């Protein structure tokens, strides 16, 4: 069964369950691209609701909007923020029309769970009208990106934890590693010895910088547009109204959200949606190489650097034992790649705005959305799969400390600069530790395990 | 209910109804983190059991795999070809692995499918095993790899189609266009006339260098490894399992394959897959600067260019009539963004391999063949919702053309450049025409009106 | 005329008259690559020479290091900040070695020019050795990256600069247009009414915003490593040369530096290089949009938007006077388009980091000064040579806003929606304003004049 | 002592030394943004006196260019052609103008020099016009991109000689290492056996492959528009004019040219370009992981893999031997780097096109001729400065090899899965050689020789 809706292009057949309506079935049609609908985007389907609410309180407190049309939208938006009718938002997310299809895919449904509340049939849009009532004093162009920004705030817990859980797990491991002796390496030469400890506390430290500046970069996003309408002259919207529903926005989502400073900026501006793209891509970049380096760290088991063991998450064979191929780690540079590649796609996008709105704010939204989900499974996977439980192979560790050329210098101040290069040339001709060449010139062994002591080069005063 | 299987790592219980075993069951924990899953690239699944098939079939006559295993193995493989069992395909297009995910679960689906057609339940590895009988003279390095080349080739004609389509649509409005003279537009100043008919044949002239290049750089991908197992060195694979293997994926497939020249060299590299990232990110460029000009061309309706209409997809206000949004359009520049940076994850991956492999192909064949798909759809859109509509604004056309003091270009050959500037000049200082100032300095008005039509300036 | 020097790797013949040494030499033959050397990034130069400043500072009043030798040492650097010697600093900025050729051209040189400030022959490095005493406590690890803070740290100042110019150039425009009634533009089709004034407040506005992130941003290059040696565990340099050297350097730069809260981090992270980079991707971002949006309104002269019009500074073609190609913005765009592909390249560098140390901090820093010297000339010219002489077109920006159907939504509470959607059809269907539309229905002319008004609707 | 000339703006001084006019010094006024000239990208300011010499011989030999002016302008053309005149050529290379400034520093160029080749006085524009005569039957948006195709065209054999060059020292560390056996890598891992000639000669098969793909890639430039002036509707140039032009340009410049199938696409599309920038950005990226594949070989020396040795061509301390940093490499890499970011660059430019014509050619050009030729320059000095030295530590190699655990493989025939699997499953555990293993089962050494042969394992039949 169908029932019957009309726009101003003419008539269609919807189908008789549906909530969404005639401008929904039209850009279903129209945008049919990527088989990846708003629904796969939750969080700005949460924020959409959450902005119509906001704006049908401030439209009912200025007597705009009758009391049983409010109760009833109110009460709709209420069941899709608890994730009520999520199969309804069918809008492909590369739609054109800069937003348009996402606020009529909320409008239309909106009003007709409205409806279901009062008791009317859907598509009775003479007592609920989808853009008269739920669209009221509101514009694609300040509610989508208001909505937009909205989102990015609701979504940003889930990448913060996900950071969080990963410092937690370095520095367990720092803590656990520690005393264990390893060489430094730069350029891949051997250099100075350092501890594995150390080591993973810096990939600790570097997160902790991480979390500050996301969470700093996420406030530009509680300034919102709401109420500049079309262009930021914020036509057919009276001042009133623009300040309550940021107040009422501000109650709904537990967030202090404020007005942008100049509407007819905020109206084109993408610059904030860069800026965000941005610490995902650093986020990415500084990922990318801690999984470089718990790749190369582990190589091996016997012919590569084998200093530490992740554990082992995939099968191998029987007659092959000692495989253990760094599989959490690749993935997680293959998430770190995509994000890289995602933020070019804002780039593009923010980069062609024309005049008075950039057209392509939900590709921005998709992209941003997506890295930030991606990552923070990257990096909760990253935490329990992989880092938890590595282990140190601490002989090994030890033996590269050990055999480094750079413990010859503790030795200038004993025997001289000449006689300790000499010593430090031997000992790579031969292929002796530094230790064993010393013996040899007479000078004595616990004296030496005192002077070339590699912790004691590692760790300062 | 579930059963019991058992592998290097020890023992896992797996859903009974499940045609995958206990290694794709890890991998589905491993990596679960996009929740698109390999069945949302049907093609490089339906590639993985070509592979298979082909490998059964040239360990059958190589006598190393007996007839009875060989006649299930093949007939599973059939199964998937056929469109059968891919919701089996569960693990996520992130996976690490290099590929190995995507191979075991190739191997654990099919050994179960040709159990059950040889009789025996999910899990009697005995007889048929993934690794020993599945994955015979194979290695994740080869079999995979080969698949995602087979998985492009196969993709070709999606986007070659939606080119024919968008090319066809372009150069009947072409036809359609061919008298509709209008101003052209140089740095966006007014420049030289130009028809209409002209600028959109332009657009399907653009796009026919497209399907050529994207033919001859296809083309690399008929290049396989199969056979050069992990490294390249074919070690557990002989010469005669690889010409035979290729034979044998050469007439399952319908593409006329052959074995790559250095396979130590193809172990690891991945610049066939940078060059045909590159040449959708062409198409991604070209095409959406089409898309913009369609854009700026509908500008209006009053206070743009206003030179031509698009069809109305979008319902607009009652109140505000005449308004429409360039949707589609808009819609195409989007994908063709999309196509941009999934090209620069390509990169990012492809320059990152280390010594004997390149652990990132997983997400390189899931990059490209979605960007295939995003151009396939976004070109067929375009074609069939905008373009085959777009109507011309024949009078606005044709109003920038004759107000153009660019007329006075069309006497450089007659009175030389000096005197047809000093002519123009004249007319834009004094607001007559330029026809109006060459009758002046004693040219003919019989000459001048054949001299300075715009649609005879826009042809030779 | 030579002298004759000695490294690890044998003897050389150095130019008589060169303050270099041997191991720039090596370094000018190892990595010649692009004709670009380090005197054409001089506030690199002049950092390096502030740090050596800093360290023999530091090392005298720890008594590392003896008056003669300090006095010298801090002179030759004087020399260097002062802009001397700059023809010295010969290196490639594509240098491999990490920094190494660079912190050896600055102490091959100090060392050499400390010589004769200390009457010694060029070359007499038992006297002053550049290793030994120039380069004494410090690693390439923690020099280098420290002097890279700081360049980018001095030059913060020029973009600054540039910014607030372009910012006034927009304010003086905005309070010029501040009357100047035209129709804004969403998706290029006509919207509602704003004033060409508030078009470019806007302008200023987003640049403002610029202004702000930079500083903020900028802050991070604060945090220096300078200390931590080889790989951050300060071996070979005490607590005391550290805590020393960071307050002298604060001293010499004029900038408040401080210590780094983890030093074996410091040694690898390239991270506040990526933030600050997009950082200037954000403005070039921006950036670009103006310059598009200034290319934009002013097509024409006939068939273009035609609602400003940017000062002539290229001669036009005489045969068509009144075309100006919109040369400034276009040259902006280019610089734009620049920094986004230099930003590219500073993510692959510093993605490239290998445990203790990230190998490719002089590319990094090559590509970032490149970027800021390029956006600081890009927008001073578009103040002065641009947007200073940008003359709007009253009439033209009149008609788009009087000719608009937006018009028609002001008649809704006098008429009803109903009555006043038909007031658009009909003026649209036959070619009239809304006021010629509304006049024709009876309505009063100064009633009409004052709802119709588009200045009106421009601000609430 | 300067000179005074006059375009519609009004009046300016020239040096009288100069042969550029006053377009060019405005443009040097009006876009001082780099400090790179014109004079930096010679290519370019050779074609376009190719293309220059081209249309006026055309012009000549249908009866519209007076023999005394086309015998002055051709010997002026000749000369910038010959090398002469370059720091005359003074605009910047990120001129706005879509070429315009470059075309006018030609033209202004040209014409005071074919005036002094008469005995006439700088300026006297009068005898020979930059626009009226130097110019004829010709628009910017005709001859600039014409000498920007030719200008790529011109420069190809830079790069081809510079692979060609690589190629060569690969091959023969190929032959050299042909017998040194090694253990391989996947993932990092240790894999199965392989020779070091083997690897360095798939090094030369893969830039094989690049020559191929660039020489093919460059013959799309081959296609001009010159004769299709301002938007490829041909107006001012004759059908005759143009054929004649362009056998005239493929004579000058030895290289069979063809007009494009339509002018008018031709005109505005990028994608040449585009596709150009792409296949040297495939080249960075190979070019890029042979130099990270040859900095991991090359790490240690004690602490790495450690399989070859790269030439020092950096200094060391005395007291720090055996320390090598993979200096050379690193620059490729940085080198690389670039190339990509500039393939960024060329891929904005290229999509900012708008209707009859793409504006942004002259970064286009510079930013391809910049990598060509950093390409290069790294290619030779990466073979010269570091492969044609590189030496293999023979036994670290065949160390690798024997401490494969896919030995264990070949015992399968001899004493069957399971005591195959036993022995690996020990040498593991106790970091012994599976020879070592195998021995203290009882299998005899000289028949283990034969059975566990690396290099067999290595070389098929
Ligand atoms: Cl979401
Ligand atoms: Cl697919
Ligand atoms: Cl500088
Ligand atoms: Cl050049
Ligand atoms: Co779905
Ligand atoms: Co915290
Ligand atoms: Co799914
Ligand atoms: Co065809
Ligand atoms: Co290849
Ligand atoms: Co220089
Ligand atoms: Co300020
Ligand atoms: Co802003
Ligand atoms: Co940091
Ligand atoms: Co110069
Ligand atoms: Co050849
Ligand atoms: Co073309």
């Amino acid at each position: 069964m169908t029932r019957r809706e009309q726009d101003s292009l003419g008539e269609r057949d919807i189908p008789m369950d549906a909530y969404f309506g005639i401008q929904t079935l039209r850009a279903v049609e129209n945008f049919s691209l990527s088989d990846v609908a708003l629904n796969h985007i939750p969080a700005l389907v949460r924020a959409l609701a959450m902005v119509k609410k906001a704006a049908a309180t401030a439209n009912y407190k200025l007597r705009q909007l009758p009391e049983p049309k409010y109760a009833a939208i109110v009460a709709a938006c209420d069941d899709i923020i608890d994730g009520l009718l999520m199969e309804q938002f069918v809008v492909d997310v590369f739609q054109g029309g800069a937003g348009t299809s996402s606020n009529m895919n909320a409008n239309e449904v909106i009003a007709n769970r409205a409806l279901e509340h009062l008791g009317r049939p859907r598509g009775d849009y003479q007592t609920i009208h989808p853009n008269d009532d739920v669209n009221m004093s509101q514009s694609t162009n300040d509610v989508y990106p208001t909505a937009v920004r909205l989102a990015l705030l609701l979504s940003q817990n889930q990448v913060q934890t996900a950071l969080h859980r990963l410092i937690a797990a370095f520095e367990a491991k720092g803590r656990e590693f520690a005393t264990v002796i390893k060489i430094g390496r730069t350029q891949l030469q051997d250099a100075v010895p350092i501890t594995l400890g150390q080591e993973f506390e810096a990939f600790a430290a570097t997160l902790r910088e991480d979390t500050a500046r996301l969470e700093e970069v996420a406030a530009l996003f509680r300034e919102v547009n709401l109420g500049g309408t079309a262009i930021g002259t914020r036509i057919n919207a009276s001042h009133a109204y623009a300040e309550q529903a940021i107040v009422e926005l501000s109650q709904i989502s537990g967030i202090e959200l404020k007005a942008t400073g100049n509407l007819v900026e905020a109206s084109w501006d993408t610059g904030a949606f860069v800026t965000f793209s941005g610490i995902l891509r650093r986020i990415a970049v500084k990922l990318s190489k801690i999984a470089n380096d718990l790749r190369l760290l582990s190589s091996g088991p016997r012919s590569g650097l084998g200093e530490i063991r992740l554990p082992a998450v995939q099968p191998g064979s029987s007659i092959m034992p000692g495989k253990v191929n760094p599989v959490i780690p690749e993935s997680v540079n293959q998430v770190c790649y995509q994000v890289i590649g995602n933020d070019l796609t804002v780039t593009m996008a923010a980069e062609s705005g024309q005049l008075q709105l950039n057209a392509f704010e939900p590709l921005i939204v998709y992209n941003i959305l997506s890295s930030m989900r991606l990552l923070g499974r990257a990096m909760t996977n990253l935490a329990e799969r992989c880092v938890d439980g590595i282990e140190a192979n601490v002989e090994r560790c030890r033996a590269g400390a050990e055999e480094s050329i750079s413990l010859a210098t503790a030795l200038v101040p004993v025997v001289g600069y000449a006689r300790a290069a000499e010593i430090a040339k031997q000992a790579l001709a031969s292929g002796q530790t530094v230790m064993e060449v010393a013996i040899s010139k007479g000078l004595d062994a616990s004296a030496l395990t005192i002077m070339l002591d590699p912790l004691r080069m590692a760790f300062p005063p």
